[PDB]
């Protein structure tokens, strides 16, 4: 499968950092994928192929990416798909009238029309709180949340239980 | 020229927000470019064309993008060029051994970082960010590229606040797409 082979090669590119940011935490650094345009293209194509597989006759209108590491691939995935990108940002970073969701995250009220089909993207799901907030913001837009797309998922934290929409994680 | 037509259309897409984040500050919101894949592609192509024009027989090895709004287009520009992307992040966000460069905001001397292993010495680099204001953040990124022993070919900005004279803090040449 094209997705599995790319998922394996991207897994190998990850760099493990014991005890960062603090004692006990194992940091999965996906940044090495972005320094190699071959690997980066594979990550984008992997997500693209999955969305083509999951949603063959459903038009995606936007990728919604979470600040800050979702910004590293979300916009690029959006452009690969030929769709818009919209950020979900931390509190007080977006100008103009915003909707708010507590975790505080925000989205711009004018960014996405009602009835738009949306995919939320982020590097990793841990507790799920940030992703859940993004979902609340998509809901306040009256937009449709087709799926959450993550690069990594910390299964032991049970982040997906806080979420309503279906979840895809590329590297399990 | 293609650059200019795209620059005009991207200028029109910007949304002005008076008195954000505080009184007196005029916020230039470039986020409307990213909601429209046509506009987004034009921004990427504009930068691509400019780098092809400025550096026709010089291989760019990396785009270095500043956190957080440089992340919105830097990686995508990197992939369009067929080159690596490396982030410059705020203090304590990058794992592993990092180089450090100081910058000041208003009531604070905060800190940027880059990963020591990210870029080899002698790599040719373009630093990218949404906007240059005081120039402090861009200057810090330059100090990090220098600690890498990498070559800073150019700074590339979407917008520039000319009245702040941010350019004067920088050593390498500067390109701003929307003047
Ligand atoms: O799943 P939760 O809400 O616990 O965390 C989500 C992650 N938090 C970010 C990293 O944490 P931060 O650097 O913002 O403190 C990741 O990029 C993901 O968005
Ligand atoms: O030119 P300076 O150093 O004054 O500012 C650079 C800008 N500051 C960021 C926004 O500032 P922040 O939202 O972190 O307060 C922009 O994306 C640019 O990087
Ligand atoms: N006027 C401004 N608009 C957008 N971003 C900024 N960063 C610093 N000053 C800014």
């Amino acid at each position: 499968m094209p997705i599995a082979s790319y998922a394996q090669e991207l897994k190998l590119a990850l760099h493990q950092y014991p005890n960062f940011p603090s004692e006990g935490i194992l940091f999965e650094d996906f940044l090495p994928i972005f320094r190699n345009p071959g690997l980066f293209q594979k990550l984008i194509d992997a997500f693209k192929l999955h969305l083509e597989e999951a949603f063959p006759e459903v038009k995606i209108d936007y990728i919604v990416g979470l600040e800050s590491r979702g910004f590293l691939f979300g916009p690029t995935l959006a452009l690969a798909l030929g769709v818009g990108f919209v950020p979900v940002r931390k509190a007080g970073k977006l100008p103009g009238e915003c909707f708010k969701a507590t975790y505080l995250f925000e989205i711009q009220k004018n960014a996405i029309p009602a009835g738009s089909n949306v995919i939320i993207v982020d590097d990793i799901i841990a507790t799920g709180g940030s992703a859940a907030a993004a979902g609340e913001l998509v809901e306040q837009l009256e937009a449709n949340l087709l799926e959450y797309n993550f690069v990594m998922e910390l299964d032991f934290l049970k982040g997906r239980s806080k979420l309503n929409a279906p979840v895809f994680t590329l590297l399990n």
